[PDB]
């Protein structure tokens, strides 16, 4: 059937990870015909899986020469149930694999424990008197009269076979292949014993004819074999005799003219590829790159780096119908592997003004042609990935000839940001352009199309009122999996997968803006004007703009492989691009990839006059690239700030370690800050253990650990500067603060009392964050209690396993009972506007939602408070150790080592004394002041259980002053200030 086919692959499954097969699917990537898309339900469902004696199997179409098939089993939920799996196709006809009940992968059907199957294949097909004589770690060794061994009678897939019962923990056995039609010694097919050493790992072995080797796969490939060559050979495991070449590091499994060589070990032959490093020696190019539109549109200077190309032409498409090809113009060689051309009045395209015309690069290598996107494109044709299968032209976007300087508000320059002098002074607010205005409640209010750069301007006053200094925007650079032609359609049904909505972490280009937030994606110029406008309006309200940027990976390997093969990405030994979600991992240590990142940073700073960047998965990069970027950015805007995700994720090029730009980098630089998961996890929980009780959610924590985090000394990386630390409890990733608090305390928000309690804890957390040292970061909607509850009317109670929303948690109360509408989305990257909308009514309408608006005013107060004195934003570790002192010290005045209370004092530079007291407990708690802190009784109260700000509260609520000190009501924090003035 498909087993009589060159390009099908059968994956067999011992047991499905979960109970219901209707809710599970086989997700595939790498060398398959159609890699699975639309997580999770685009997976091949087990609903229709056929079944053999072993279990379920599924067949997958291939795309020859297919070598690597990757797969996993997911669910509707859609968790990655098995974890990622991978099979290498050993020979062309290896068309089957098996997953065991431990999700290990075999090239043969695994046999039950306590059994080794012995497979013997004979080219001559004569098994008549063929038998096996065996001994060792087996139950019943050959005991009869020699040479009466066990007959080979059963015929299988790989010759005849014998099943041998094993002992427990079997490790070694020995055997002889016999031909009992012979006499004396000639009954031994090979005279010398066979010994198999590896019964712990294999339940089948494979023998043929009189071959001495004991094979571990049915394709008779040896254990030691070559896998790559450069220019040092990749091996499977670990010579002079068998190696050849024309035209010994075993722990790393490795063995060690300007044109390709040919290397072979026995039977496996490899064409050599150039190291990226060699490429860099000869082609490292530092001149201008891209399409620069000059002479008022009448000329274009093109430069593309493509060293390995034979020919390069620009294909020019019509400004009014991008499908129409106008013509082609050959590029000529330039310096250092570039290709160049000047398009001017001399063109044979019938073009006078090039502005708004579109283009791709037709690249010819070894007689094969591809269409590639200029990595330096400044805008793009309207993009729809749903049309990517139409032809080569639709596989990647078309670039546009544009001139950004001329577009948008001409007065545009860097922000002059209120209450901001250094990185400790910033208050970062993280918003998605679409979320911020997609709430249908404001539809009649908006004058611009919703969810766009320009609609965003209409709600900037809310943010100015809030007091934030820096608006961090989720990716506005072009991303792939999106239909921009549908950007004005409202995504009003609840859904958490298969949506046109995208957060933007699928990068297509690093210079062009996405058309998704444009009023007109078909106009390549409008998005530039619109964005420059948004940025200008942000500045004119005394704020800055920070751009989430995603250099760590692209959406598709082809985007950069088709420009120049085996260079731009991080790669394995063989030179295979390292990948992430089907795209390439960009190798920022490679000269031209490094300059891609830096040129981009420089270009977006100069063009859009932005005030900083947030690096997605920054730990994926080398530290040097990021520091270089910081320098280059600052040379243009000396007030610019950077931050990133410094998780410890560096992979890099195989066998090449580099200092990564992660949390550990902080002890060596005072430039780019990192997110502090230590504070996040300690106060409320975090990935991957969401909902674990923690400091503001009923879970006592180590009091010193809390204090350290509050002075910007997280306990999991060294911060020698408080500006190194981005302090946060919520972000676009994971559950919202409101949602995680409800999850953690197991209280359903649909009981009004629970709603009240969650908001108390929410204010608490926000207080702790906004009075902490370092740089506070606020997830958009964190101020009002934003929710991502899944409120589809059919989802009021738990649903069938095959209807569970993608990336949801089912929240339960104390009795284990589902909340009302128990599903909450914790990863909303592919969720609709119903999930993702910023709720404007909850944020602003005090009569309809007193509690939500009370929390919003609380935030606004905390930001004013923070801005009123430098006490909370001290500029050095040393000063922080001078000025900040723990009042509730573990082991004194009966202060427990772990608790849900804390108190401390700051002596500000101007001599004012500030104190922060937090009672996250469910009863009144007393803070012992002693003699040392008696002066706090003189304080004005700046924050209580109802409100916050820099002006003293006349009638403070939730406080009682006692003999010992100060007693806070349950779920109460206070900020105190004493001014000896
Ligand atoms: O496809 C993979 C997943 O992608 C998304 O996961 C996100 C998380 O939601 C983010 O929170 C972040 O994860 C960080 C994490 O915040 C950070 O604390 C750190 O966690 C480490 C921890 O330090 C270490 O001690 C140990 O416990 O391992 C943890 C890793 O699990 O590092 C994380 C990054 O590795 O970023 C990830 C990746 O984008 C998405 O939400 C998921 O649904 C999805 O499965
Ligand atoms: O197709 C091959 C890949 O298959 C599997 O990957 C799937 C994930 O396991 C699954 O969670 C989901 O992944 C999405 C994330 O949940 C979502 O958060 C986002 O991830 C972003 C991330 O937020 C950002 O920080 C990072 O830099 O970019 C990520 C990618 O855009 O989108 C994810 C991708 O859709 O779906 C995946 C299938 O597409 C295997 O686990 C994976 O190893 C394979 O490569
Ligand atoms: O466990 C005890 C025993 O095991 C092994 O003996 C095996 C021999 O090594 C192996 O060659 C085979 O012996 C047969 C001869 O090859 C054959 O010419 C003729 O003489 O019959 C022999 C078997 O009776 O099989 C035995 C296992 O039966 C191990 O190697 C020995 O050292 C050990 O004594
Ligand atoms: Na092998
Ligand atoms: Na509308
Ligand atoms: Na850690
Ligand atoms: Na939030
Ligand atoms: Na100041």
């Amino acid at each position: 059937a498909h087993m009589a086919s060159d390009n099908y692959f059968r994956i067999h499954v011992k047991k499905l990870p979960e109970e219901n097969k209707d809710a599970q699917g086989l997700w595939t990537w790498d060398d398959v015909e159609k890699p699975s898309e639309n997580w999770p339900n685009g997976a091949l469902s087990f609903k229709d899986a056929k079944k053999d004696d072993y279990g379920y199997y599924l067949d997958v179409k291939l795309k020859e020469q297919a070598k690597k098939i990757s797969f996993l089993i997911n669910n509707t939920a859609g968790k990655n149930l098995t974890g990622d799996k991978s099979v290498e196709k050993l020979v062309p006809k290896m068309n089957e694999a098996w997953l065991d009940q431990d999700y290990k992968v075999f090239s043969y059907e695994p046999q039950p424990a306590g059994t080794v199957r012995v497979n013997y294949y004979r080219t001559d097909g004569n098994y008549d008197k063929k038998s096996l004589w065996y001994w060792g770690d087996v139950k019943n060794p050959s005991s009869a009269q020699w040479p009466d061994g066990t007959d080979f009678t059963a015929t299988g897939k790989y010759g005849r076979y014998i099943d041998i019962p094993l002992n427990e923990a079997a490790r070694e056995f020995g055997f002889l292949l016999l031909d009992e039609s012979k006499q004396g010694d000639d009954v031994k097919i090979r005279k010398e014993n066979y010994k198999f050493t590896d019964l712990k790992n294999h339940s089948q072995i494979f023998l043929k004819d009189d071959d001495e080797s004991i094979y571990t796969n049915p394709y008779y490939v040896h254990d030691i074999r070559m896998t790559g060559a450069q220019h040092e050979s990749s091996f499977s495991t670990l010579i002079l005799k068998h190696s050849n070449i024309t035209n010994i590091d075993e722990a790393g499994k490795k063995v060690t003219t300007k044109h390709p060589y040919t290397v072979s070990y026995n039977s496996d032959q490899f064409t050599t590829k150039t190291s990226w490093r060699l490429k860099d020696e000869t082609y490292s190019y530092d001149g201008k790159l891209g399409a620069d539109l000059k002479e008022e549109g009448k000329q274009v200077d093109l430069t593309l780096w493509s060293p390995s190309a034979d020919k390069v032409s620009v294909v020019v498409y019509d400004k009014n119908d991008p499908d129409k090809v106008v013509g082609t113009v050959a590029l000529e060689k330039g310096e250092r592997g570039t290709w160049k051309q000047t398009l001017d009045s001399t063109n044979k395209l019938g073009i006078t003004d090039f502005t708004g015309y579109y283009y791709q690069y037709q690249i010819e290598r070894q007689g094969k042609t591809v269409l590639a996107l200029d990595p330096y494109a400044k805008s793009l044709a309207a993009w729809n990935s749903d049309d990517s299968k139409i032809d080569d032209a639709h596989k990647v976007a078309k670039a546009a000839f544009v001139d950004p300087a001329k577009l948008g508000p001409q007065d545009l320059t860097y922000g002059k940001i209120h209450n901001f002098k250094t990185r400790e002074d910033a208050v970062i607010y993280e918003a998605h352009v679409r979320d911020f205005t997609s709430d249908p409640a404001i539809a009649k209010d908006l004058t611009k199309p919703f969810g766009t750069f320009e609609a965003f301007i209409e709600k900037l006053d809310y943010l100015k009122d809030l007091g934030v200094t820096h608006i961090q925007l989720l990716p506005v650079l072009s991303y792939y999996f999106v239909n921009e032609l549908k950007n004005h359609e409202r995504l009003s049904d609840y859904a958490s997968s298969n949506s046109n909505y995208n957060w933007g972490y699928d990068p297509q280009n690093y210079f062009s803006l996405t058309g998704m937030y444009s009023s007109d994606p078909k106009n390549p110029e409008k998005r530039i004007a619109e964005f420059k406008n948004l940025i200008n309006e942000i500045h004119k309200r005394g704020m800055g703009a920070i751009l989430d940027v995603v250099y760590n990976h692209t959406a598709k390997v082809d985007l950069f492989e088709d420009l120049e093969p085996n260079y731009y990405h991080f790669m394995d030994a063989d030179g295979t691009p390292r990948t992430s979600f089907g795209g390439g991992r960009l190798g920022t240590t490679h000269h031209m990839t490094k300059r891609l990142l830096i040129d981009s940073i420089k270009y977006l700073v100069d063009t859009y006059k932005v005030d900083g960047f947030r690096f997605d998965m920054m730990g994926d990069h080398d530290a040097a690239s990021i520091e270089e970027a910081y320098k280059a950015a600052r040379a243009l805007n000396p007030n610019l700030i950077m931050l990133g995700e410094g998780w410890r994720t560096y992979a890099g090029d195989e066998n090449m370690p580099t200092k990564a730009a992660d949390q550990d980098w902080m002890k060596h630089t005072d430039t780019v800050a990192v997110f502090s998961d230590d504070i996040r996890n300690n106060l409320k929980s975090g990935y991957p253990n969401e909902g674990q009780p923690a400091f503001i959610t009923g879970g006592k924590r180590d009091v010193n650990t809390i204090f350290k985090n509050l002075i910007a000394q997280p306990t999991n990386f060294e911060a020698d500067s408080p500006g190194d630390v981005i302090q946060y409890i919520a972000a676009h990733d994971n559950l919202t603060l409101f949602d995680i608090i409800a999850q953690s305390i197991k209280k359903d928000p649909s009981k009004a009392e629970n709603y009240a309690e969650i908001h108390r804890r929410l204010r608490l957390g926000n207080l702790m964050v906004l009075t902490a040292q370092g740089t506070p970061f606020i997830h958009s909607g964190q101020e009002y209690g934003r929710t991502k509850q899944f409120r589809n009317p059919a989802y009021r109670t738990p649903v069938a396993e095959d209807k569970v929303p993608n990336k949801s948690h089912l929240l339960r109360d104390k009795d284990g009972n589902p909340f009302d509408y128990p599903y909450f989305i914790h990863d909303s990257y592919d969720s609709s506007d119903a999930v993702n909308k910023f709720d404007w009514t909850k944020a602003t309408d005090g009569k309809a939602y007193p509690e939500n608006v009370k929390s919003r005013d609380y935030m606004k107060g905390l930001i004013a408070l923070r801005q009123s004195t430098d006490a909370f934003r001290l500029k050095s570790l040393q000063d922080i150790k001078d000025r900040v002192h723990l009042i509730t010290v573990p082991g004194q005045n009966g202060v427990e080592k772990e608790d849900v209370v804390i108190g401390y004092q700051i002596t500000a530079p101007n001599g004012d004394i500030y104190a922060v007291f937090v009672n996250a407990d469910e009863k009144a708690r007393e803070f012992n002041l002693g003699t040392a802190f008696a002066h706090l009784r003189n304080a004005e109260v700046l924050a209580d259980e109802n409100q916050a700000g820099p002006v003293g509260i006349a009638n403070p609520k939730g406080l009682e002053w006692t003999e010992k000190g100060l007693k806070l009501n349950a779920l109460t924090a206070t900020v105190l200030r004493v001014s000896q003035n």
